[PDB]
């Protein structure tokens, strides 16, 4: 499966499916990890520059930023959680052994939160340390390992949450609802769809909560829980979108689309016969996605192709 491109501070992008390849901006492959058949998931990058990822077989890569590897963490659980690092440099994942992992830089075990459900979903560290993890439902997990509350959206799974600057937690549920959540745990609002979700919600302007829908539209809901806009699509919006600096907000899917904060089409781009995964956005406006053949596009803010990569 190919992962969401990553930028790293210095503009470096990584993407792949198994292999984790480092690309420089001028669309030149810098380096190559290899680490066996099994995909393994977007990275997180410390503030050292230690790039880590997860793999299908239950290792956490800790990758120097010349490719060379740091060490791995062994767990023999199946992961599809990728990583996040929180509360000075610590790194989490989730394992299909259903336990929250939180590893420490030197690659040594810091502790382990039990919970019923694979953990498949990516965390999510807030700004006063809290790890969040959406699964059968909403974890709040404390940096010392125990945890602070679980929030129940009934019976169904959530996605991993965004949280807004002013501290409401958002998920979505696969029944459709986009759940708005106080930092205590205990429910702000709900927003109903009525069809299925998977996309996780993101937030940006002005504290809009965006996600997609198996209907195919994309919703924009207002942060007091009513609809905004929505913007239809042909096809179900199962991955997560993604809000550039000028608000533009992204998705991939059968191709990327990209949408103007009101809620109109702003471009498509097109990656050949084949569906693409989530974006990435640099800083200098630059759009990353890949095809599922495994070509990374480089995409200029205005929809053209900018560069193409395949090893």
């Amino acid at each position: 499966i190919e992962s969401t491109p990553v930028i790293g501070n210095d503009g470096t992008i990584y993407f792949g499916s198994n292999h984790l390849y480092a690309i420089n901006p001028d669309g030149t492959e810098k380096w190559n990890f290899y680490a066996g058949y099994w995909t393994v998931t977007r990275p997180a990058i410390s503030e050292d520059g230690t790039i880590y990822v997860t793999s299908l077989d239950g290792h956490l890569y800790a990758i120097n930023p010349d490719g060379t590897e740091k060490w791995r963490f062994k767990t023999g659980k199946r992961i599809e959680s990728s990583p996040v690092i929180g509360n000075t440099d610590t790194i989490y994942f989730g394992s299909y052994d259903g336990h929250l992992y939180a590893i420490n830089p030197d690659g040594t075990e810091k502790w382990r939160f039990k919970t019923n459900k694979a953990i498949e979903s990516t965390p999510v560290i807030g700004n006063d340390g809290t790890i969040y993890f959406g699964s059968n439902h909403l974890y709040a997990i404390n940096p010392d390992g125990t945890e602070k509350w679980n929030f129940y959206a009934g019976y169904w799974t959530v996605t991993r949450p965004a949280i807004s600057e002013d501290g409401t937690i958002y998920v979505t549920s696969l029944d459709g609802h986009l759940y708005a959540i106080n930092p205590d745990g205990t429910e702000k609002w709900r927003f109903k769809t009525g069809k299925r979700i998977e996309s996780s919600p993101v937030i940006g302007n002005t504290d809009t909560i965006y996600f997609g829908s198996y209907d195919g539209h994309l919703y924009a809901i207002n942060p007091d829980g009513t609809e905004k806009w929505r913007f239809k699509t042909n096809k179900a919006i199962e991955s997560t979108p993604v809000i550039g600096n000028d608000g533009t907000i992204y998705f991939g899917s059968n191709h990327l689309y990209a949408i103007n904060p009101d809620g109109t089409e702003k471009w498509n781009f097109y990656a050949g016969y084949w569906t693409v995964t989530r974006p990435a956005i640099s800083e200098d406006g630059t759009i990353y996605v890949t095809s599922l053949d495994g070509h990374l596009y480089a995409i200029n803010p205005d929809g053209t192709e900018k560069w193409r990569f395949k090893t």
